[PDB]
């Protein structure tokens, strides 16, 4: 699977799982925030926003399960069902014929919001930053691989 | 087109491309340890590795366009003619049926390899560290993304 042949390609392991665990206790309580920067950064611009039109309520949803998305990605396990979780998401962006460009720029605002939260937790002990940093690198971009694989 | 739009997405703007400019200088020096570890990536990977079949001058050439893509990456400029040679860059990749998963193991090596030189070079500064980190996740998905726009 391609979840598997990549965890063995970016040395996907325990030191990951607990860094990425480390993570979810300093960033879970921000995750409103995250979701917040993430559909601002939706509704301001101009392609994207027009994937959006069920209005204000779509909006609080969506951030209700992204929230619960973020607390997967950090949380975990990582295993076969997380990831076949994962496809199910992609093929939804899939269906409504989101373009698939949007997903890496959607993935990047998470990706510098997460960055910044390892940064501020971390910093002061660099060895820990670094494990966290290669950790999040990694999962965001399985993320990413797992979900344009559905749109092939 | 993708670089565009998604330009406008991810906040890209002339302080990205003079932070990623100022890390240039600093990186430079460790490209060919950079590109030591992408090969040898591929190398110790069970279905990537079928794709090095060249011999020793395959890998050295590839070793040297690699530090070149990595010149351009952090250099500039990033112009029409920078992503349309990108462009062309990916369609290599799918034109010698390269799966487009390993794509994403295959940057995430950068990734946490040009991370660890930006902490490196700029944790004395952090506002500039979140910058340059920035300029670097972006820099990165825009790469990707138009890396599997030719896969479409
Ligand atoms: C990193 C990028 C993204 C992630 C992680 C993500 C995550 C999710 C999740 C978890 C769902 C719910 C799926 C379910 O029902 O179980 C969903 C649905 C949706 N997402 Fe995203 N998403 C991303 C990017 C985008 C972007 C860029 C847009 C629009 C600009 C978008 C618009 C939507 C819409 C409209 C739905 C609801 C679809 C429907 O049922 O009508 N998403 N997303
Ligand atoms: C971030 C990912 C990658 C980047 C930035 C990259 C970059 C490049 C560049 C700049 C070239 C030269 C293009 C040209 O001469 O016109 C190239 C060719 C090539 N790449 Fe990659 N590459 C990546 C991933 C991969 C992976 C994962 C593999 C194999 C496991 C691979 C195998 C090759 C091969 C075999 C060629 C030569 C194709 C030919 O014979 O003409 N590359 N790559
Ligand atoms: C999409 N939330
Ligand atoms: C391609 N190295
Ligand atoms: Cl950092």
């Amino acid at each position: 699977t391609v979840f598997e042949e990549l965890k063995r390609y970016v040395g996907w392991g325990d030191g990951d799982e607990r860094a990425l665990r480390s993570l979810h206790g300093a960033a879970a309580p921000h995750f409103p925030r995250l979701a917040e920067e993430f559909y601002d950064r939706i509704l301001g611009h101009e392609g994207a926003r027009t994937a959006l039109v069920g209005g204000e309520s779509q909006v609080g949803h969506l951030k209700v399960t992204m929230i619960a998305w973020l607390d997967e990605l950090l949380g975990g396990p990582w295993d076969e069902a997380y990831w076949d979780r994962r496809y199910r998401i992609g093929r939804v962006h899939v269906r409504i014929g989101l373009p698939q460009h949007y997903m890496f720029g959607a993935m990047n605002v998470h990706r510098t919001g997460l960055a910044r939260l390892a940064y501020e937790r971390f910093h002061g002990d660099p060895p820990e930053l670094e494990r966290v940093r290669n950790a999040l690198g990694k999962v965001l971009d399985l993320e990413l691989a797992v979900m344009l694989h559905t749109y092939r």
